[PDB]
């Protein structure tokens, strides 16, 4: 027996709070999940198409990944990276020989336990090998909340830092927080997204202007994106091979942040497969274990790896490898690539454009959309005017009274409909949901967004 | 049937090397654990005196903490934070209700995944309560690796930069490697003020006092140095704590090795008399069955986060399966007493050591309590250390040169593991349940290791 | 009777060298000056329109200047900053009532010693006016050498390194060398054309992504914008609505605006300063060169009455020995006092004016003068291949000295005008960067021009390659 | 005929303020200067024991140096550091090969216009030539107030941030205010405490810092042989055990000669006193003795070579400016004719003797020490044996000066027409011309005696 009344105190008096203060705060407990469903301790259940953080990519609960974490839980256990296992070694194998087998840059992997820690090591590879203090990041990107990873983060509203509560006045930045240049986002700039006539995208141009204000001697890494993922942005199609072409052009490294677009997120692989260019360095976390046990990565090029190998690295995380994280990264990748996991996705992300094309001829509201696979972004306005409700867009802060944020309101809407589905920015909707989500899912979460949007272009909530 | 042969070679081939350059390199497979053993493909049972990183408080593969895991798979799945269940829920109570109880000045945690995680939430809150941006640390502290944890690390061969193969040369610490000050290290001057204070606490206080104490957030220390490898003066806590009060400023126990009975008490600073203000926890917390990391911050620190919104995400913070195994391990620490226990065998190990500093004049000095022991080594004759740099070595000298190395070796011909990060200073742990006939092998095996120390023959 | 001989041995064996390896370094002795003018040993006369560092406004050796110094010395000697002296105070008025009276947003005067010092003491101010950390610079700005003014310096060749000669491998920028964010310059974005780039609404796109990247950190972490109206070292002149759109842009953010004056002030561009040609009033000015004409070392900042204000109510912990040096402070004032009753400033104008259409006939016979603009006595020159119509080194205003200087059109071009006694160039390998004495006659400017051409001849028959 | 009551009004309203809030702030015109002395406009005569600022050691307004810069404008006008001036040549000469003509080790000079400035282009300098980021201090050094400058000041009370007017509410340093580690003061750990081998417990702090950074990293220990603002002398050892130690960790030594150079303590510089050299000086105030405003930087022979080899992409407008070189040259030529360092240690000999008879006749100088024409006396509370203000070296100006022990011994000795105080609450900073009279040392000493009278007697608390 659960006593669920007592899990609600507890959680309100002994945990932080993130996002609401204590005085707004209401637990929301989730007794058990499955597949793309959430099921509360009363027994409702609610279509997550959130799918938590982008980051459940085979489905919640799977039942072979499951049943290899206790074939692993037989064994294990815990050892250190100094040790070998058979799950560390296999899933390293995996990565590099069978999903990306058929690319050739890939050298070598290192297993951590999060996104933000494999950003980490990224950044410290990428100035090691360059011997290169600076690294460049965009406008809105997020890489993560720890010192170094928060350090390439830029967005305001995701850094740590502290507002009031539907109040300007209570608000501060962590103080003291570089070594780090903010370039212009991919979708900087547009009026169609502006070019130089050679036919470079004026955000790509000007970050090589400003690579070479700085010198390219000075500058290990360009970290991007391909795209935003909390920063909800899809790019120009040009902008991926300009950035790669561009950072080779200047002998400056190109990492991308691969953590949430990682693993048939986009209907491929990896993010970057899209464009016909290949990366340095990849980060990974969330669908690396489909949040089945925490795990990260970083996979490094054949030369960065012949490099790091000829070297003693003084680096130590206690739970780097942990062999029953590791157990449930194979099981995880064994069956999105026996599932065919990555073509379902893409599959589905055309069902949902189309979708979003219906969803757009009803509704003014929506000023655009993008997506692939199962990330989709979708642009919310003032069906009126045609701009964004929330003026400060993705350069707001949470201090802000969550009854004037659309997205905010479309979920509060979409919710009496069983279904979650909304956006971390206020006037983007960013919507996932598992690789394998069903026709009759998107259905029911299309049919909750209409429902939404009807109340939302009403006003009857102004 | 596991290929071990072609384990290690994935295990070569793919796989980045941390401490060892690739062509020096050989994969040391681990099939299993059980207790305080590790055990190889083969079959060699090993007697883990690492406990790897003091990280497997509970023993390896706790059958309770492993079913309780189970369990928590019928129904999970994964939820972030925004996300209540029970065991994340039970999992606070346990440590502010249960394992806190006596004590009135914790508020709430927050769950997260590794240690270092932790650290850097500890040091987030303690500059946006104090609203200021100095943290003091103290030379040889291990706080962990990533960005934030790092700058309070003062450790140069643990800083994740680069170094040679038995070489001098080809050396290298994170370009760019900033809003923090070094202190001395409690183990330095032991000398005192006439008014009582050691001169460590002396000069920490007048430099806070010469940045001055409104621009210093929080003094960050770890009440015994874990990777550093040092036990204070008995003094140091106490003045510690009643320094950064009269200065008003913040004091983070980072208890993440010392922390869940590894010093035969809950806590590194229950030893001394006094309560922090923030604690930082991993390893022991879970029993590293699963990656888990946390932060204890009190009634006053918490009440003002709470009047905010606190605009921090970690994907995989309060995972509800690592809560669950956090939940167990916690229950069986309680259950079985094992706080008690590790008090116990720690002062078995000081009269065993005792016996070992008598029969072997190359232990220097020696120090600890529970299941933490600190081991001086020095040169038998000209009674210093063997490697001159001590503390402040890096990783590219000839480990052939280094005394807890030649320990190490030598120890595993008696099937042991034991030895230390530093090079003339061992650290010894094991599990809080290790057994009376585990750490007689482990001191025997030690006898037999520094026999060969003092023949010299290593040279 | 001095040994020139001696004097050149000296120079080479116990002088650090800027610019220039030990090897390379042919000393240029100057024994006197007058006027535009600069005197070699022989007696060579130099014609000046580099004005030095477009720092001899009043020109070279004014004789009320110097009379008026060599009268300070029957009374000083030296007091610090925490006395007041006649000097002192009759400069910050002249400042304050005589030449900016005419605008009510001034309210008080700091003096240092140089343009740097003013820049790093308007850099202390406006943090602790707005208590922010952050300052936005722009790219290819020049705001001095000293640690705070370098921050704010986008020139990767000017930020004290070492390149090595005629090479890139001996290539190093200081270790280390934090709280500043680099907007794109004014002249960033515009088309193959040479128009710049605007909203629809109208805003230049340089603004509009400055104001994208003030709201990205959040307006409450940044204290001021830092600008020079016309980028002296670095080379350029601003689209009209630049300036305007700043001034708009910063009130809007409740950000603070720095006018670094240093270069442009003084009558340098045809008014006392710069911002004054773009209808806006700055925040905090910084001031150097053309303050004392570089008759002796001197820098300044006027901040608004607001934070005049602001740091009245409080002790500032700030020492500097020789600010306010009252010897210094009477060059300030003779200086300043002649620029008024000799209508300087409106003689700058008119000369600017005759320099147009003289550089407009340039134009015409050059086809290498890609474009020109300036004003005053400050004027900017775009060199191109004549045939291509690209600027010869590529790297433009992101190159350092490392590389060959007879590659570089500005180094030719200053080389063949020397041929004419002229002395003409720029800092940029691209671009010359004129300026002479505000008083500088019709001749002079001739005889500059004409210089020119020929140097422009040398230029267009290539034979330099 | 100049209307003096005007000067004051157009001080105090506009200019910017600074130590004094412009309601506290009352302004002290000096009309002129001769030798030692300052005159008021209405012809009252100032002897000025602080030297201004430790920076005019020739003597206020020197007939010789005032004729030497009246020459040099005739022929300038102003050439920036790429022309070639006799002055600039001559005056690097005279520091070169007859000021330090007899030790071999320095190479090449860089003149600036400030101290701050040659601060800033000494750790330039040697950043570049060890290829090193970190730049070691002490507590409580000044160095200067420019950008860099400031990062290697370690006294809270002159990094340019705002106290208030007597009252601890409205205090605040610069935001932003970093490559800079900051060792023990020379001063800390008292008789000072001593390693088992003999290295000051200061300086053996100072080694295992660089060391648990890596000395790799460390390019360079800038000291004040003497703390000027901070007001302090090394222990005899300090000095040569800071020069062995920088060496054995192949780290550079920068002495900041600003305020001990030229004179000031004795001999032609501050480290002279302790048998070492270092890798660079900076230098400043008496390097012209304020005659118009000048800095420079002396390299060795190994980092002048270094930095031949090298563009420098490095330019300051009033650098070398030849008027300031002009002074520079007379300065020097005088100091050296009058033989003023013999002259400064003798006067120095004599203060010590004043000083010794000072301490028997009162209880309140706890401690007195210093060489030549600077010295540093500690004053404190005669019936407790400490120091009246507790925070000493660490306070900041937001307290009451009215309990400033520096405070009231100033305007008691300015009652007897003498100028003399520090910077420090409880410590005296006493500096004079090198070519101070015996007369006018007799009449300071007086004041200070008549001033810690009334200290003494305590009724100004
Ligand atoms: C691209 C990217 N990199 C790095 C991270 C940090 O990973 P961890 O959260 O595992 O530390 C995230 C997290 N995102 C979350 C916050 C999201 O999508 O809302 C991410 O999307
Ligand atoms: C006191 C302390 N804090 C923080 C950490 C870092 O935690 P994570 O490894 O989970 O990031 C450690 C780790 N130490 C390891 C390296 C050890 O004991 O060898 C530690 O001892
Ligand atoms: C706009 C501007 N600000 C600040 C400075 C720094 O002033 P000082 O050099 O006096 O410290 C300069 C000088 N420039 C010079 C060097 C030039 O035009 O070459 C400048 O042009
Ligand atoms: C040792 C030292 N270095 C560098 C400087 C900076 O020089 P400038 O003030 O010219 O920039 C000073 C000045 N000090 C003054 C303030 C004093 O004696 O109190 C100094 O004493």
């Amino acid at each position: 027996k659960i006593n669920w009344e007592q899990v609600k105190e507890w959680d309100r008096k002994y945990l932080m709070r993130t996002f609401s203060t204590q005085n707004e705060y209401q637990p929301v407990p989730i007794e058990s999940t499955e597949g793309d469903y959430l099921i509360t301790p009363g027994g409702t259940r609610l279509l997550d198409f959130f799918n938590q953080l982008c980051c459940v990519n085979l489905g919640q609960k799977n039942q072979k990944v499951n049943a290899a974490i206790k074939e692993a839980l037989d064994r294990y256990g815990f050892v250190w990276d100094t040790y070998a296992t058979d799950y560390k070694a296999k899933a390293a194998k995996i990565i590099i020989e069978d999903i990306l087998g058929d690319e050739d840059w890939p050298g070598k992997v290192r297993f951590v336990s999060t996104g933000s820690e494999a950003v980490e090591t990224a950044l410290n590879i990428a100035r090691l090998y360059t011997n290169r203090p600076l690294v460049v990041t965009r406008e809105h990107d997020y890489h993560g909340w720890t010192g170094g990873a928060a350090t390439v983060t830029r967005l305001r509203s995701f850094r740590s830092g502290l507002v009031g509560e539907n109040s300007e006045s209570f608000s501060a930045q962590i103080p003291g927080s570089s070594a780090v240049l903010m370039a212009p986002s991919s979708n900087t700039f547009q009026d169609n997204y502006l070019k130089d006539e050679n036919g470079e995208l004026l955000s790509v141009k000007y970050t090589r202007r400003m690579i070479e204000n700085y010198g390219p001697e000075q500058v290990a890494a360009v970290i991007t994106e391909v795209s935003q993922g909390v920063g909800s942005t899809m790019p120009p199609y040009e902008y991926v091979p300009q950035i790669r072409k561009m950072t080779k052009e200047l002998g400056v490294l190109w990492i991308s942040d691969e953590v949430l677009t990682g693993f048939g997120r986009t209907g491929k692989w990896f993010g970057y497969q899209h464009y016909g260019v290949q990366p340095d360095i990849i980060t990974m976390g969330k669908g690396l274990s489909s949040s089945s046990l925490p795990a990260g990565a970083v996979v490094v090029s054949k030369e960065i790896a012949a490099f790091m190998d000829k070297h003693r690295w003084e680096s130590v995380s206690t739970y780097a490898g942990h062999p029953v994280a590791m157990a449930a990264v194979c099981a995880n990748l064994e069956v999105m690539m026996e599932e065919n996991l990555v073509e379902q996705a893409k599959n589905s992300g055309e069902y949902i454009r189309s979708k979003l094309e219906l969803l757009q001829e009803k509704h003014k509201s929506i000023g655009n959309f993008d997506g692939y696979g199962l990330l989709w972004i979708v642009d919310i306005v003032n069906a009126k005017t045609k701009t964004p409700y929330v003026k400060l867009d993705r350069n707001f802060r949470h201090g802000m009274n969550p009854n004037q944020i659309p997205t905010q309101i479309i979920m509060e809407k979409a919710l009496e409909k069983g279904v979650l589905i909304g956006g971390a920015m206020p006037n983007t909707m960013r919507i996932g949901a598992s690789l394998n989500v069903s026709r009759g899912d998107i259905d029911k979460a299309m049919d909750a967004l209409d429902y939404a949007l009807d109340y939302l272009e009403s006003g009857e909530w102004q």
